[PDB]
């Protein structure tokens, strides 16, 4: 490492993140300009292997701003890893292996990002994974770092607070976040709306904080070296001009978001000793260089791979990347009435007791969400987590507790607080993860508490939103039914629990919990389809025990899972759905109009009292959907 | 005020909020009897009239933590307002005037509170907005405090630590805000999830922070004069224990959220010298000197009202409070192709131009929302805010300028980062105040950004909950007309708008915007009828247009607000409603099947690529949706 080459490298890395943008005509070049003297000396330091990225002990590396991607993607094609240049060359075109904010179907990108602060609560959460990875396998196999890039949006987004507020509680001494403070947002100036004193603000978090010139070579060194030996997870300020090398957009808040087009290229390119009329150029040293991470990497993999085999932790690795879903023996719910709530909790703490790897908690609720892991011990010793009251930076954590390699997290909250932490839910869905959520205390049915705590709009988005199952089940057996399936998925899925006890119901007639909607009473020339789910089904049963006391023919359908209905073929639906369809949930579900001739459910936002009593209000009595069932 | 009068003050406010949950079997007892020695001495402070909530000068009061709801009952009867001892005795219970959280029907409530971290947020916009008043109607008429009361939970939450950096940018030094320190969280000691260095993280935030013992009367007052008199905002970190002066259950996590129980309050009755069998008490001394506030409150208005009368503001004051919306003349859009982000700034210019109280920002997206009030300033001197990259904070503190008195505010992000503000948006809904939501960007038109960037799930989100209206103008003209609809309504509006170029619409054949959906193509024994809102409904007049060639009548429905259409009476709704009716949006959007017998949306995620790749992968052309249609 010398200051010839680190220059090389770094316009290297420039020349292709600005030649990339510019072949699309789309992209953000400036913050890849601002960090390629930082990213240049990274490659020194950051320990992974190019030809295996899914190694469990490499450092893992978060860009927190998405956006600069192209850097990312120039690294991981300059490294070594399976990123060619024409997919550099295919930069933001559909169905590219480089698509404008990083995938994880790229290899090598470790985390989906995107929205603003994400990032960085997903790097807290592999240092927080990574902690316990320590305290399952040992330090002598557990010692990587965690490298977040980061910058003034992620910085101003709460959910960046929240996670570092965990990380120095937690003393994640493995956790290095570099801040790129350019002095420029979208607005123009970050003095416009921001002027903390960001090395207290994160001193006060518990950090040790280092700030540099992002543009010295020397500097960042011996920061990296000071960051690494920290007994603090440690913020680096690297102050950086954006657009750095690129003459006049030098500092332009312009050149965030925009090609910085072909003049500007040319002269950038000229003044850094490259030839300015060829494009996507990596020059030999450079190439050489970053190519060796190859080799490099081959021998730390190697040198890990020898340190496991000597280990007494084999077995309980090969168990957690194996594990075995269908020797559970989850509890019998059979006739038992109970609170989805309190059926979900003891099956959390089956699978805690059966999976090594599986393990989460709650934003502070704990004692009402029901997601205690009895005499399971707290985090890092054990595995109940306390979030604190910090629903978003939870589900981020969570993200990348399930990208780390051998965990199985959840989420839990209300279901009302969803809404706070709906922006990594859907980092989950897009990413395809295992990680489960729990929402309780799921309708009006929460009682005194009051319209500001009673879920209305949530089930619509958490059914609206691709690549989740969203599973509201009528009693235990439904409960156990839906993590059967949920374990089995290739997507993320959302169990929406009751406060209040609800009726055990009778076993299938035709159909079960894996179609999303079953038959629990099937009528020959049925006039009426009840269609519920969750705490509705029983006013369904008791209901449809009416109608036909009056005469009328009823089916009865549960629906403990919309996204899973459907997917059913037609010939199942047309089994299930007779005579004139009524939808009846607890919820402002339209959607219930794909399968329902008429919804029954809530149009407004709720009442502060008794469940009972607010219930009845809202309509959910006997005699009351039978009336709207009878229009009149 | 002495130490006698403030003990049995404070005792007062623990025993009517003690007796109020006992009675209710239901509520949180323990952080009022936390609170009550700190509330006692501010009453001495509050400048407030009870008679009348609504005087514009007064100060305003917030419990961030609206589960003590009982004491701010409790303080609001006392002090002379319009809630009675049977309204207390009514808590929690089903259409009370005292619900489990406040709500603004209760007068005397300033704003809704509950979802932690809300208030501190709102109380941040309170003294924003009374900055932005200072600086419309002058320092003589404005210069009220902003106290809020805060705890643990609010602290721990990212949009405290958003709304607190913007107060110390701002320089809010009418800003006071008491956090009570007790020690105690829902899952048990605050130390299980939260150890940071608190005055710390404030004054790097530019705040002024004093700490003191919650429960010495001297120590308060000495705190709230200092706190009155300070350049910054300030922070006071009151030291208390939970359910103090409950015996058994001081310091106890239980007391947080549950009743105290009989016995314990007996005892605690007994130790204060009050009657224990008796309940709902207040003693004379306590009652005549809490009432004092209604004379004090008239007179302090009254000098008020002299000044206003003085003043050079009489006018302008009169205007703020009786806006003129019909006499706007909005732009004519009528044939001009334009995106709907562009339409739309255009018209919030010239509200802005037309409406003193008018003014908002972005949440540092300006340049791309379009929102950029040309000419008229920055805050506070002008009306252009820049929330930085906040936007859950932005739409709190914009919920708190809408309660102010004289402000219509905007908050504007990308439509994919509302749900970023999701929660915030719920509180406008709950509320019904006019707080108007800009979301550019609406859809996969977004392009290269890829699928982080694409709404999907979103207009579900927003057409479910209750209390909005969701317009997705197709036009310039939908745009005005959506703007006029929210100026008059009753509840809180979004405006979901393109990135890209929309065609001008041809002129309504029957029905308008008013109706929420409406002809614009109109054929005699329609076979189909396309239905579809914003940058679908070109698609569907093209295609429309395809299938009456090859020989089947079609009418087309433009539907630029779905919560309309709900509204309007059947024989409106048949008249549109003719055929195989088939809804086109680029969303997955399963509630137009209320209307719909077909629904042709996005199911999946979207994907990086140019605008017209990505519309043509996922279906958005003429011939891929006449194929749909015919079935073929």
């Amino acid at each position: 490492m010398n200051i010839q080459i680190l220059q090389e490298q770094a316009n290297t890395l420039r020349f292709l993140s600005a030649d990339m943008v510019q072949k699309a005509n789309s992209g953000h070049p400036g913050a890849p300009l601002g960090l390629a003297d930082i990213l240049s000396v990274l490659s020194y330091h950051l320990k992974h292997n190019p030809k295996n990225p899914t190694w469990l002990n490499r450092d893992r590396l978060v860009f927190s701003g998405g956006h600069a991607s192209a850097l990312l993607y120039s690294f991981l094609h300059l490294s070594g890893y399976d990123l060619s240049l024409e997919d550099l060359k295919n930069f933001r075109q559909l169905h590219s292996k480089t698509p404008g904010h990083p995938e994880i179907s790229t290899l090598g990108v470790e985390i989906a990002t995107g929205p603003l602060g994400q990032g960085v609560a997903n790097a807290v959460g592999f240092a927080m994974a990574a902690k316990k990875a320590q305290n399952l396998l040992g330090s002598d196999l557990i010692d990587h770092k965690i490298y977040c890039l980061c910058g003034d949006g992620d910085l101003q987004e709460g959910i960046s607070y929240e996670a570092c507020s965990l990380a120095g509680l937690h003393k994640l001494d493995n956790f290095i976040l570099i801040y790129d403070s350019n002095n420029i947002s979208i607005e123009g100036d970050v003095g416009l709306a921001f002027n903390e004193n960001v090395k207290m603000r994160f001193e006060a978090q518990g950090f040790e904080v280092l700030s540099i010139n992002g543009h010295d070579y020397e500097e960042i060194n011996k920061a990296l070296e000071q960051a690494k030996k920290s007994t603090k997870p440690c913020l680096i300020i690297a102050k950086t001009t954006i657009a750095k090398g690129a003459g006049e957009l030098e500092g332009s808040h312009k050149s965030h978001g925009a090609p910085l087009g072909e003049e500007v290229i040319k002269k950038a390119k000229e003044q850094a000793g490259f030839d300015p009329n060829i494009s996507f150029h990596i020059p030999q040293a450079s190439k050489i260089r970053f190519e060796s991470a190859v080799e490099l990497g081959d021998l730390e993999e190697a040198k890990w791979k020898d340190k496991l085999e000597k280990s007494a932790k084999k077995e309980l690795l090969e168990r957690l990347l194996n594990p075995d879903f269908n020797k559970i023996a989850y509890p019998d719910f059979k006739g038992k009435d109970l609170a989805t709530r309190d059926s979900n909790g003891e099956i959390l703490n089956v699978l805690a007791k059966n999976l090594e790897g599986f393990l989460g908690g709650s934003a502070d609720l704990g004692p009402s969400n029901k997601t205690e892991l009895h005499s399971m011990g707290d985090f890092v010793e054990g595995k109940n987590i306390h979030f604190g009251i910090r629903e978003h930076a939870m589900a981020a954590i969570n993200n990348a507790f399930a990208r780390y390699g051998i965990f199985l997290p959840f989420s839990a909250t209300f279901f009302i607080f969803s809404e706070y932490l709906k922006p990594a839910a859907r980092i989950a869905a897009l990413m395809k993860i295992k990680h489960f959520f729990i929402f309780t205390h799921d309708s009006i049915g929460v009682g005194e508490d009051g319209p500001t705590h009673q879920p209305i709009e949530q089930l619509s988005t958490f059914r609206a939103m691709p690549n989740f199952l969203t599973f509201r089940p009528a009693d235990g057996v439904e409960n156990v039914k839906a993590w059967q399936i949920a374990l089995n998925a290739d997507i993320p899925s959302a169990f929406v629990l009751s406060r209040q006890k609800l009726k055990a119901l009778n076993e299938p007639v035709f159909g079960d919990v894996k179609n999303g909607a079953y038959l629990l009473k099937e009528s020959k020339e049925a006039k009426f389809t009840l269609l519920a789910s969750g705490s509705e089904v029983w006013l369904c049963l008791e209901s449809a025990n009416e109608l036909e006391k009056q005469g009328f023919a009823c089916n009865v359908v549960s629906m403990p899972c919309f996204e899973l209905f459907e997917k059913q073929d037609k010939a199942y639906q047309e089994r299930l759905l007779k005579g004139e369809v009524i939808g009846v949930e607890a919820a402002h579900s339209n959607e219930l109009y794909k399968f329902c001739h008429k919804v029954y459910g809530i149009e407004s936002f709720g009442e502060s009292g008794k469940d009972k009593d607010v219930f009845e209000r809202f309509g959910f009595s006997v005699s009351k959907l039978v009336n709207f069932i009878l229009s009149k």
